[PDB]
């Protein structure tokens, strides 16, 4: 009886569902009027299980939105198993131009075409039959179901895919990075904004994680072979200053803004995953550092071929070109996130801002000791001036020289360094390579003139055992003199505030050194109580 009538209903629910579970191709979206059919289709399933959820008073859990959602995630894993046994055929009728078969282990073509057959798929779900099935708005969203079914079942070939690729590397890694780009737009224009989803971190990225990592490698090894063919462009070139502004040559600009195209590439992928964009940065600071590193090693292998009176401008480029190094490093440590980088990462930058400082403080050393031969041989020159400084007032000449005259000429030796250069070094130097240079050739001079005009005395055999000697005053005027000529070269540094600051000169223990020196031929001037 009733019995007869429950069947009944089985039999065509049962019925509805099959046609359902291939709705795609049962109303295919090119048909209005089948469109129209299908709507009509799950309106009567509504109907009927709205019927036996009432007179049925048994609890009915077939809910019609389950129901046609179950529908349509069936007819979606058919729909995904067509188009992939159908990827190159579907492909070449519609998105083509001039012209095994599906998964390929020697190329990555079969999955980019893959990837535009899923996006018709829920382009279409979005576009047809979304709006068709508007029974249950807020549980059947036959687009969002199709980004969700078909992204999964693409999830999991594409991840046994790459695993098989790791393993064997048959393709240029520009494929798999620009596969690891184009299955980044699909994951976030379709999925990433998915309940499913829209929490925890995506696992698509460690799919491709082995392969960046090798195009990471080959990427240093490119940057390095443009590394060098940049700075034979520029020596051929002669290290021109880019500009009259600009303190640096040519192949400074060339080493960053490549360093730079590659690490935008990595920023394109917007990785996801915060433990994989670490190991990608902690990868590219090593390249960083090598390409870098390379740069300041071969400036130090050539830096004192160009140390002489020819070309004195180029040695200071290079000085400059060092020390542009150091600031837009730091403007690249910014971009790959400042203090939000990764630990190893920023320590291998870090690590490499001190190594790249210690350069060029050898490097300034180097371009001082370019002058210690000439300057020897001005401290000797205005030590024999100083030798002929003796008082000539005792009788009333007129004609005699003043302590300050005396100075000057005791300096002028020395002093065609100071304009001929030091008005040429802060013309062309970085402040802060400036500042190096002159701490060093200070010192150079304080040097120097502790060995030549003091003239230390010497040891000699008195009875048993050598003695020094007692130091040889200067007279009271040459006391005069070389205390003026030192406090003279000091004001030179200072250069009012273009040079050292005051408070280093003062402190400087080569100075301290000197003076020390001075004092055991200073003793006729020299106060007991300061």
């Amino acid at each position: 009886g009733k019995e007869r009538f429950v069947k009944l209903l089985d039999q065509l629910h049962n019925s509805l569902r099959i046609d359902l579970s291939m709705y795609r191709n049962n109303f295919p979206a090119s048909s209005p009027e089948r469109l129209q059919d299908l709507k009509s289709t799950v309106d009567l399933l509504t109907s009927i299980t709205f019927f036996r959820m009432k007179v049925q008073e048994l609890q009915s859990p077939p809910r019609a939105s389950q129901v046609v959602k179950d529908c349509v995630k069936a007819c979606l894993n058919s729909t995904y198993e067509y188009i992939f046994n159908n990827c190159h055929e579907l492909y070449g009728r519609e998105y083509q131009t001039d012209p095994e078969q599906g998964p390929s282990i020697k190329n990555l073509d079969f999955w980019s075409k893959l990837i535009t057959l899923i996006v018709s798929i829920i382009e279409e779900d979005k576009n047809s039959y979304t709006p068709c099935l508007n029974q249950f708005p807020q549980e059947l969203n036959v687009g969002k179901i199709s980004a969700e079914v078909m992204w999964s079942l693409f999830a999991q070939d594409m991840k046994y895919a790459m695993e098989e690729h790791d393993k064997h590397r048959l393709c240029k890694s520009a494929d798999y990075m620009n596969l690891h780009f184009k299955v980044k737009w699909l994951y976030n224009e379709y999925v990433a904004e998915l309940p499913t989803f829209k929490d925890r971190v995506p696992e698509y990225p460690a799919w491709f994680e082995p392969f960046v990592i090798q195009w990471l490698d080959e990427n240093e090894e490119v940057s390095r072979d443009f590394l060098h063919g940049a700075l034979e462009r520029d020596k051929k070139d002669g290290f021109q200053q880019t500009s009259e502004h600009a303190l640096f040559s040519c192949s400074v600009v060339d080493v960053f803004s490549q360093l730079n195209q590659s690490f935008e590439i990595i920023k394109k992928l917007e990785c996801p995953d915060p433990q994989i964009v670490g190991h990608y940065m902690r990868r590219f600071a090593k390249t960083i550092s090598n390409v870098l590193l390379q740069y300041a090693d071969i400036v130090s292998k050539d830096f004192a071929s160009y140390c002489s009176k020819e070309k004195e401008k180029v040695p200071c480029i290079l000085m400059n070109n060092t020390q542009q190094l150091r600031v837009q490093l730091e403007k690249m440590f910014e971009a790959m996130g400042g203090k939000e980088l990764d630990a190893e990462a920023s320590g291998t930058l870090k690590e490499l801002q001190v190594k790249l400082n210690n350069v060029l403080d050898e490097l300034s050393h180097v371009f001082a000791t370019s002058f210690q031969p000439h300057i020897e041989e001005c401290v000797r020159q205005m030590g024999d001036i100083l030798s002929q400084v003796k008082g000539t007032g005792n009788v009333p000449a007129s004609a005699c020289s003043s302590v300050a005259q005396d100075a000057d000429n005791v300096l002028q030796p020395i002093m065609d360094l100071l304009d001929s250069n030091l008005t040429l070094f802060a013309k062309i130097c970085e402040k802060t390579v400036l500042k190096r240079v002159l701490k060093e050739l200070w010192k150079l001079v304080m040097n120097t003139m502790e060995r030549t005009i003091v003239l230390p005395p010497e040891f000699s055999k008195l009875k048993d055992h050598m003695v020094r000697e007692e130091a040889k005053s200067l007279t009271p005027k040459q006391c005069a003199v070389v205390e003026l000529a030192l406090d003279t070269i000091k004001q030179y540094f200072h250069a009012g505030g273009v040079g050292l600051k005051k408070t280093f000169l003062e402190k400087s223990p080569d100075l301290q050194s000197l003076r020390y020196a001075l004092s055991l031929y200073t003793q006729a001037t020299d106060l007991l109580i300061k």
